[PDB]
């Protein structure tokens, strides 16, 4: 074990969006001491992610925007991007649904129509700390690499079919991790993001512990030697992961970490 990667919503975070800081801080100290790395792999924005680790932000690494942005020890390592035409197309397609609310996620900030329901903005504000109102999604001066849709992830099968033809796979629908849908560049998932750090560190999946609970954690869990499904994880995630742990309201993620430090089952 050389790397521990964790999801946030429904994983490392309890339902109230908090975690045992004193406990994780002591653990992290032991992980650092042992040379084991800590990575947060999440669909959330880099800026909201670091808000949860204000004291460790420059030490640990992040795989943000579901794989679109990767920071290694404080430095930006990679970021995907849609071509100007690809984004115009996706945005044009989304705007055809004059009932749909969505967020355009960029390298510098996320963006949302200034004509979006107050309730939608508040929810998105909890996943994107840099959220700017705009008049025209087409006039955004930033590189874009992901979208977040105001639609329950329950409708994913439907979104796949609708966008299959309309976008021909310019982007694929996956769960945001907090009940909604994210449109990502195919291939730019958490596993792909984590792979960039492993290459950088010269480590392999064989040394990776990964913890998750929803659909967007699929390839991350399948990739890792030590894959953990949260007690509250979805069915297909529980199946994919080799191991299990308590739910997010009972420090499931931290128990996996503990097991690593004390060498309890799978580590022994
Ligand atoms: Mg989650």
């Amino acid at each position: 074990v050389k790397v521990i990667v964790t999801d946030m919503d429904g994983t490392f975070l309890n339902d109230a969006k908090t975690y045992n800081q004193p406990r994780f801080m002591a653990q992290y100290q032991e992980l650092k001491k042992r040379g084991i790395k800590f990575v947060v792999a999440s669909g959330n924005q880099y800026y909201q992610l670091i808000s949860f680790f204000p004291e460790l932000k420059d030490e640990i690494s992040f795989v943000a925007e579901n794989g679109a942005l990767v920071y290694e020890h404080g430095k930006q390592l990679f970021h995907g991007e849609l071509t100007r035409h690809e984004s115009r197309i996706v945005i044009g397609e989304l705007l055809k649904d004059k009932q749909l609310n969505f967020v355009a996620c960029g390298l510098q900030s996320a963006y949302v129509s200034e004509n979006a329901p107050e309730a939608f903005v508040a929810l998105m504000a909890k996943h994107y700390h840099r959220l700017k109102p705009v008049k025209d999604y087409q006039e955004i001066d930033d590189v874009l690499f992901k979208f977040s849709l105001n639609l329950p992830d329950e409708q994913i099968p439907l979104v796949i079919d609708k966008l299959h033809v309309a976008l021909d796979g310019i982007m694929k629908p996956v769960t945001s991790g907090f009940g909604f849908i994210d449109l990502i560049i195919p291939g730019l998932h958490k596993a792909n993001g984590i792979s960039r750090l492993l290459k950088r560190w010269d480590l392999s999946p064989q040394n990776v512990v990964a913890i998750g609970d929803s659909g967007n954690d699929a390839e991350m869990l399948k990739m890792a030697r030590y894959s953990f499904a949260m007690g509250n994880a979805a069915e297909n995630i529980k199946q994919i992961a080799r191991y299990a742990t308590d739910d997010n309201n009972h420090e499931g993620a931290l128990n996996v970490i503990q097991a690593v430090l004390d060498n309890t089952y799978p580590f022994n």
